[PDB]
Formats: C-alpha cells, sequence, structure tokens
C-alpha cells in the first residue's frame, strides 16, 4: 500500500524504543547543507519518529550528509564514532523508501528468500545492533522491517528472523555471505548500499567478502544503486575502494582526517628471536588487570608453541589458528595468541594491547593488525618485535611511523638507509 502513511501507534512499543566543527565537501553539484531536519522534506513518518527520539537539531555530519543522500548522490564520508553517522544515512534512506513504495519488483512477486531494499554492512556485532536498534526507532509506525545478522551467533534464529520480512538488512560481511550461499538473501533489488566503518572492516579482513557481496553477485552496479561509505580514516585502500564502489561521489571531511587510525601508540623494539619470549613475559607482567592482550605470530606451529609456553608459565591464555573468545570476551583468558589468517573475519573486541610477536612481510598487513586496537574512548597500544628478518619492511614501517606521528627508533632510520 502507501508507505508514507504511518501505521497506528503502539504505546507499548513507543515506550520500548524511545524512552532513554569544520566540515568540507568536495565534488560536483554538492547539494547545500541543512541546519534543520525540516529543511528537507522527509515526510510524516520520519519527522514523527525524530520527535520521539528527542533529537532536535542535526549533528555536523548529518547537516551535510543527509541532503546529499536525499539527492541520491554517492557519498564518501570521513567521520569519527559518535558523530551521528547512523541517523545521517538511516533517516534519508528510510524517507525515500517511505515515499517510494517497496518497488515494482517486490510488489510483483509478494506471495524463503528475502530481497532487502537497503543493505548496511558493519564490522562488528556491536555496531550492527546499534544501527539496527536505531533503524527500529526510525522505522516505527512504518511497513519497513529491519533485520540484523552477525557472526558468532546461532544462524538459525537469524534465518527465522529474516523469513518474517526484511526490507533493510544490517549485516557483518561474513554472516551475509553465509546467508546468500544459503539462498536466504538476494541482492537483486538492493538500491541502498551503506558501508559503515569501512576502514575497520578492511582491518578485520572483510574485503574479499565485501567485494563478494558488492561486485561478484546480483547487487545493482554503481550509478544504479546508491552507495555510501563511512570511514574514520582515508588510507590508500579506502580511496581505491571508494573509486571502485562509488559513482560521481561527494567526499565529506567532518574534521581532521588522515591515513592512520590516530588512536594507536606504536612501539617498535629490536628483539632477537631467542629473546622474544622473555620480552613478551616482561610485557605481560607489566600488563595491568582488566586488559586484553592480542599476540600475533607468523605461523600456526609458532602459535601452538607460544601458547604452550604461556600456559606452562601459568598465564591465562587461549589460542586461535568456536570462541576461544568468551574466554577472551570475559577475560577468563585475557591473552589471545593468533595468526593473522585465523583472526580474519573474527570479531576480536576491546583489545587494549596488540603485540606483533612476529612482524608481517607487508606493511598493509601491519596496519590491519594494529587496527585491532584503539577507539575514540581509549588509546590503544601496539608493540612490535623487530629484527634482521624484518629488514625488508624497514622503509615502509618508517614511512608509516612518521605519517602516524609516532616515535621513531633512532636505529630504525639508519637500517632503512641500507
Amino acid at each position: 500500500d502507501d508507505w508514507s502513511k504511518p501505521l497506528p501507534p503502539s504505546e507499548r512499543l513507543e515506550q520500548e524504543l524511545f524512552s532513554g566543527i569544520p566540515v568540507e565537501a568536495t565534488g560536483n553539484n554538492c547539494p547545500p547543507h541543512i541546519e534543520s531536519f525540516s529543511d528537507v522534506e522527509m515526510g510524516e513518518i520520519i519527522m514523527g519518529n525524530i520527535e520521539l527520539t528527542r533529537y532536535t537539531r542535526p549533528t555536523p555530519v548529518q547537516k551535510h550528509a543527509i541532503p546529499i543522500i536525499k539527492e541520491k548522490r554517492d557519498l564518501m564520508a570521513c567521520a569519527q564514532t559518535g558523530s551521528g553517522k547512523t541517523a545521517a544515512f538511516l533517516l534519508p534512506i528510510l524517507s525515500q523508501i517511505y515515499s517510494d513504495g517497496p518497488g515494482e519488483a517486490l510488489r510483483a512477486m509478494k506471495e524463503r528468500k528475502q530481497y532487502p531494499i537497503s543493505l548496511v554492512l558493519a564490522p562488528t556485532r556491536e555496531l550492527a545492533v546499534q544501527i539496527y536498534e536505531e533503524a527500529r526507532k526510525f522505522s516505527y509506525r512504518s511497513r519497513v522491517r529491519p533485520c540484523v545478522v552477525y557472526g558468532g551467533a546461532d544462524i538459525g534464529q537469524q534465518i527465522r528472523d529474516l523469513e518474517r520480512g526484511c526490507h533493510l538488512l544490517v549485516a557483518t560481511p561474513g554472516r551475509l555471505v553465509d546467508m546468500m550461499e544459503r539462498g536466504k538473501i538476494g541482492l537483486d533489488f538492493c538500491k541502498y548500499l551503506v558501508l559503515d566503518e569501512a576502514d575497520r572492516m578492511l582491518d578485520m579482513g572483510f574485503e574479499p567478502q565485501i567485494r563478494r557481496i558488492v561486485e561478484q553477485d546480483t547487487m545493482p552496479p554503481k550509478g544504479v544503486r546508491h552507495t555510501m561509505m563511512f570511514s574514520a580514516t582515508f588510507p590508500k585502500e579506502i580511496q581505491m575502494l571508494a573509486r571502485d564502489f562509488l559513482d560521481e561521489y561527494i567526499f565529506l571531511a567532518v574534521g581532521r582526517v588522515g591515513s592512520t587510525s590516530e588512536n594507536i601508540t606504536q612501539k617498535v623494539v629490536w628483539v632477537e628471536e631467542s629473546d622474544k619470549r622473555s620480552f613478551l613475559l616482561d610485557l605481560l607482567n607489566a600488563t595491568g588487570k582488566d586488559s586484553l592482550t592480542l599476540v600475533f605470530v607468523e605461523t600456526k606451529k609458532g602459535a601452538d608453541s607460544l601458547e604452550d609456553f604461556l600456559y606452562h608459565e601459568g598465564y591465562a591464555c587461549t589460542s586461535i589458528h568456536e570462541e576461544a573468545l568468551h574466554q577472551f570476551r570475559s577475560g577468563k583468558s585475557p591473552i589471545l595468541v593468533a595468526t593473522a589468517v585465523a583472526a580474519r573475519g573474527l570479531d576480536i573486541s576491546n583489545v587494549k594491547h596488540v603485540i606483533n610477536f612476529d612482524l608481517p612481510s607487508d606493511i598493509e598487513e601491519y596496519v590491519h593488525r594494529i587496527g585491532r586496537t584503539g577507539r575514540v574512548g581509549n588509546l590503544g597500544l601496539a608493540t612490535s618485535f623487530f629484527n634482521e628478518r624484518n629488514i625488508n619492511i624497514t622503509k615502509d614501517l618508517l614511512d608509516l611511523l612518521v605519517e602516524a606521528k609516532q616515535e621513531v627508533p633512532s636505529w630504525l632510520e639508519n637500517m632503512a638507509y641500507e
């Protein structure tokens, strides 16, 4: 029917949901920013829900991004967490879907598989649920039904959830590919693609899954679908990702934005192989309570040997190469030993200290690894063990450390010069 007319209100559900800076824009014909939500026609359903959420004026990122998405322009937005990114894309997306109906395709075949009108990819369960929870608020009294799926949980409840109707899907890339392989999700009619915290999604190694979802299946190509990318940082790989995924897009800088995470203190120490375990014990002994430590080693056998060592020294630790992660979630075993390939696509959360026991051969991988720590709330630590085996990344590491404005070892530079 008409999706602009609000359904009758449920006050039980109303209680459940609603009871709780410089910006530069670059691109062609960028729509003017708004000062007020009413400065754009977002319809009765959205405006009603905005009042219930007790939001008055739009945040800086919302002031610029909303009229941009409203005009169906692709968006590359560089903004930090807590900016109000979620409502910045949810509000105008849901608005359009209220104005436009479900579409000719959905209306022509309404009679397992669900075809979401909008897809929102997120790196973690935490962020996905936050986006979903706000999607519920703004979809209140509407015919749009948001669903959320993520890894590290029973896929059965999620599948049964999808079957009950899904127009907007919030998903972690890994679980989504699982849903597509099971024929439970089709992307044929996905007109709104949002990638939230894309730099973190690449840090966790979701890029093949992301390119599998966007470029290798049935999702409409750029210029047909409308795509929005949100990233706190703008490194090379994000730039290339935006070039691939976005079409004639506006770039948004909602403040200071660079190539590096900003919230990671990087320490590079020279440690010979035979001293690494002793140096590691010293680090662990200086590790406070409450703190979760992540330790990267290069090979699988290395992880095995290191884990055995730590247990024999009486350290509460677990390894990855299930969920050795409730053991890590909780802090039963606050030390996680892992290879990069095995931590890939896994939601390793609240790591305060990352230790590169072994360094990788590619500087890109180093950035992904240290990205496992650091949030706007608290500064994260990345300690890396370096020796003659890592000489061939000297120049690239040095270059990263200066760009990240980190302390540079007085010897690191001298060995690069060779």
